[PDB]
């Protein structure tokens, strides 16, 4: 059960100045794949996993040889700990020899819209909220949100944009939860949205922005407890368009502005004592919903598939070729994968991407390394996960 937010304004706006403001924006990072190992003719899924980006307006377009994709998915969008979105775009297809596809995405943060071509060669625990508020003049109302995670693995999900906006169970287990639960989460929602509604309109003044201009607020709200049930680590961190504004130390008592808008803020909930009602929330209540739905998502949330890994091998100019280690369907998603010659790492020129969700809960990772032709069998790879009884050795196999 995430808290009821209290606002980070005064209340009145104003702050005679328009026009003088405005932050950095994130671009976007692309990776596009196909979710099983492609196999012409064989019906499959194609994903285009675009993350790191900030505004989080985005447009994602999925081409086959050129032309537009027209039945595209699109999940919904979260954002990492940093700030920055990610959302995952993808459709089915049945891959051909010489059919080409790729991925198009148009952001602020760039001139023009970048195509990115699919290249298919050969013992703690925490309940988390992520919270949204993104203004848009003209476009209506601000689109407000309330994510919820229980170790990394999304269970409830409000979206004002839906319908009728209400929280959804988005894990099987939370179905368990009756009507009164679900009302009062609602209604704390709603009520929640109307403090960022006022919040956004207030620091649009304590920034001196123009009032055209779509704005994000960002929260991280929760509790990080161990397996004694003690309260590790407590979170109450808000950024305004991306970047940080103030956060409630570790301490549980004293807060961290980030500039001269956040000292309002601080100075405001200083005098409020808004931090003891944090700190009472965070070892308490927060502390004990994590335990109740830990207690109900017990059989699910626990487990652990370990990847299934192999090597293929590919030319390089001339005298040298690429070694790629994979390791797909596993889950979670932590996972190291290093290659080794003569028993030695060689992280400094090992080539690699971030892990990627195969779409259906599981994930992907694959790091290469440049060897000579012929001396293949010299290196091995290694995949630690946490879900392997023992870490993996393998081999390029002719």
């Amino acid at each position: 059960s995430i808290i009821n937010f209290e606002k980070l304004g005064g209340g009145a706006s104003g702050g005679g100045g328009s026009g003088g403001g405005g932050s950095i924006q994130k671009t976007p990072q692309i990776q596009v794949y196909s979710r099983h190992p492609p196999e012409n003719g064989k019906p499959n899924i194609l994903n285009c996993y675009v993350t790191q980006f900030h505004p989080p307006h985005i447009e994602i377009q999925m081409l086959k040889n050129g032309k537009k994709i027209p039945k595209v998915e699109m999940s919904d969008m979260s954002f990492s700990k940093d700030w920055s979105f990610y959302i995952l775009a993808h459709t089915e297809f049945t891959p051909t020899e010489t059919d080409t596809y790729a991925c198009r995405v148009k952001h602020a943060s760039m001139a023009e819209p970048k195509t990115v071509y699919w290249d298919r060669d050969m013992g703690p625990h925490s309940l988390r909220y992520f919270v949204t508020a993104v203004s848009r003049p003209g476009l209506g109302e601000p689109r407000y949100m309330e994510v919820g995670y229980v170790d990394d693995t999304e269970f409830v999900r409000f979206d004002s944009d839906a319908e009728n906006p209400r929280y959804e169970p988005r894990a099987r287990w939370m179905e368990q939860e009756g009507p009164e639960y679900w009302e009062r989460e609602t209604q704390k929602a709603k009520g929640n949205e109307q403090s960022f509604r006022v919040d956004l309109r207030t620091l649009l003044g304590y920034y001196n922005q123009s009032k055209g201009g779509s704005h994000t607020i960002q929260v991280i709200s929760g509790c990080e407890v161990g397996s004694d049930g003690r309260l590790l680590r407590g979170y109450q961190q808000y950024a305004y368009d991306g970047c940080d504004y103030i956060a409630l130390n570790e301490d549980l008592k004293t807060w961290t502005a980030a500039d001269m808008a956040a000292l309002i803020t601080k100075h405001k909930w200083e005098q409020a004592g808004e931090a003891e009602r944090l700190r009472a929330y965070l070892e308490g209540t927060c502390v004990e919903w994590l335990r109740r739905y830990l207690k109900n998502g017990n059989a699910t949330l626990l487990r652990t598939d370990s990847p299934k890994a192999h090597v293929t091998h590919h030319s390089r100019p001339e005298d040298k070729v690429t070694l790629r280690c994979w390791a797909l369907g596993f889950y979670p998603a932590d996972i190291t994968l290093t290659w080794q010659l003569n028993g030695e790492e060689l992280i400094q020129d090992m080539e690699l991407v971030e892990t990627r969700p195969a779409g259906d809960g599981t994930f992907q990772k694959w790091a290469s390394v440049v060897v000579p032709l012929g001396k293949e069998q010299y290196y091995t790879c290694h995949v630690y996960h946490q879900g392997l009884p023992e870490p993996l050795t393998l081999r390029w196999e002719p």
